């Protein structure tokens, strides 16, 4: 017995619904312009990247060789020498952000973890999971952490080892927590850079800032301890994956040697997706530095186009520097529902992802918006 | 620019290596006989099951409707009413075992978590992650928990809320921790069933025990709180996935309401694989109860064939009841390396997965083994 008829129908129905809604996305960050056609055929094989890609697995079907080259592409792109970097292709930004917060928690067991109000809900999950001590920090109106309130709270807490959760591209407002500012302000409290942690959540903007003229602080040159990127968000992927990149010195230090049983690798998962590493390898090798930059200039311009056409009209819309998230006041139940806009407190937004080769879908928006004014 | 030539070569090299090694597996539990050809085409779409499948997502490209039907297949297969069950399709057994241990930790914050020496290394990761209090328990020689040492340690600890990690199909020896025995022994210590947790790790055997004549205690009738299964292990999947099934009453109780930020769903991840739920839906709908049973009788018989042919010769090999893991003393550096046998302390093993339509690959083993004797 193969699939019934009602079941075969459901599947084929679903395919049509996906064809229908393939390029639906205007409000979320998941870019839908990829071609991994050439990889469809590898779904034939039981591929398993269980374990560290740097070590070896008797489980022969694994993309470790391709995972290695993705980790060397990101090492270099985030300006850490690959020899000095450790990380892997995760199941999403969340696993990437959990790994980083895990890294900080192990280095600074007593450390309070600090995170703004404009931080991804995923950090709530992480904080419960890792039973880690947490202090919420206020947000500036553009979505940035209230840096001043961070330091105020770091002092009241009398915290010697703060774990800084830095939002590098806020979900709602596209904000970027200036890690260079933070470092200076925590330097000014007389805390050494060695005695505290900074994790970059860069789900979206980790594949923006590297192809921008004047990037904010985010990378390893800029002095972070670990970064998380979402493969599926900006590069585009059919399967959610993540890249996490940390300092080997830190990763190595936190020895996973338990009551008799020895976790043989520094990964959070057991058996890992081996298909997504191929998917990430293709995207990263099928686009030059210049090809991504093009894609992001077009995304950035379009987001300017949208502020413009809206600013000309009554509407006080804006876009943070290097953001592709245009924030404006939230309109009718029609508009947000009929474009799938993420709406969160008197504010909607669109993201000018690069599956828009054209503003057609975006002007389609602004027209249904100016019609309220 | 599309893929270079050296890069296109690497990918095509790799495909040939996978064709070569497609059915290599004799020592690990990952079954390589699946046809998800019909699903290859859905790699075109950016599918994202971010969130709970029972609720709704404005992110339109999701397999929630297919995830729902997989969760109702397992609810029923593990003998809990679907209305009374919660769970999801995870990224592996590990995420399934982390969710369960998370569930226990939240219900019994002070609870020591108990686990045998023959427990998967993944539990070491989990225990560090969830900063949960842990007590190692001895193993009987067949791989089962030293039940007597469990209870001894539950008493010394003066533990009122033990979190029992039950190995339902040990990785090395194929053992099954008898959850009915455990329940009775902890009943006999005068501990109420409501005041402690039992998680089944069933990575492999969760798709064995349901199609066996006399199954051990494992399911919700048998009185567990949560089970984890690995999709890729027994059913077979190109991408590692998991199923975790828990009690709604328990899941719901542990409210994820943090300092201002509200994790909107009871999942551990953010954005989740939407392709693997299809993959699991196909496997579960393309096989009758009788089709799986056939597959597992053949696996069980073959594992008997292997004990037999080895027992006839000098070799003291064995197989626990309902196991498809034939344990024998570990031979030369040749044999284990040249069959990719997982070797762990004077013992090797083969798993008679059902990508062996025939003992040919298995007799190939026993021949290179009897040749030492």
């Amino acid at each position: 017995m193969t699939l019934s008829i009602e079941n075969q129908n459901k599947l084929d129905e679903f395919w049509a619904y996906c064809v229908k809604n393939q390029y639906f996305n205007i409000g979320y960050p998941e870019s839908a312009d990829f071609d991994y056609t050439i990889l469809e055929r590898f779904m034939r094989f039981s591929i398993n990247n269980c374990g560290d890609w740097a070590e070896y697995s008797n489980y022969l079907l694994n993309s470790f060789d391709f995972e290695k080259e993705v980790m060397e592409y990101f090492a270099d792109l985030f300006k850490i020498p690959f020899e000095d970097s450790w990380g892997y292709v995760t199941n999403g930004g969340t696993e990437s952000n959990m790994f980083g917060c895990y890294l900080g928690r192990e280095l600074f067991p007593d450390g309070t973890l600090y995170y703004s109000k404009d931080t991804h809900y995923s950090v709530a999950k992480i904080v419960k999971l890792l039973r880690i001590k947490s202090q919420l920090v206020d947000s500036l109106p553009n979505g940035e952490i209230d840096y001043d309130d961070l330091i105020s709270k770091i002092k009241q807490d009398d915290e010697k080892h703060p774990i800084i959760f830095a939002n590098i591209g806020t979900t709602v407002r596209g904000a970027i927590d200036d890690i260079s500012k933070i470092q200076a302000m925590i330097g000014e409290l007389g805390i050494k850079r060695e005695d505290y942690y900074i994790h970059a959540d860069a789900a979206l903007s980790g594949m923006i800032l590297p192809f921008v003229d004047e990037p904010q602080g985010f990378n390893f040159a800029d002095g972070i301890d670990s970064i998380g990127v979402s493969g599926h968000k900006m590069i585009g992927s059919p399967i959610p994956c993540g890249i996490v990149v940390a300092k080997k010195r830190n990763v190595d230090a936190i020895s996973v040697e338990i009551d008799y049983i020895s976790a043989h690798d520094k990964t959070i998962t057991g058996s890992r997706n081996g298909h997504t590493p191929l998917m990430m390898w293709c995207a990263v090798k099928s686009h030059s530095h210049a090809d991504f930059k093009r894609r992001i200039n077009r995304s950035l311009d379009l987001a300017q186009h949208a502020v413009q056409r809206l600013q000309t009209a009554g509407i006080n819309a804006w876009c943070n520097k290097n953001s592709i998230t245009v924030v404006f006041p939230c309109p009718s139940e029609a508009v947000w529902k009929k474009h799938c806009l993420a709406t969160s407190g008197g504010q909607a937004h669109l993201i000018t992802t690069a599956h828009h080769l054209d503003a057609s879908k975006v002007d389609a928006l602004i027209d249904d918006v100016i019609k309220d004014a």
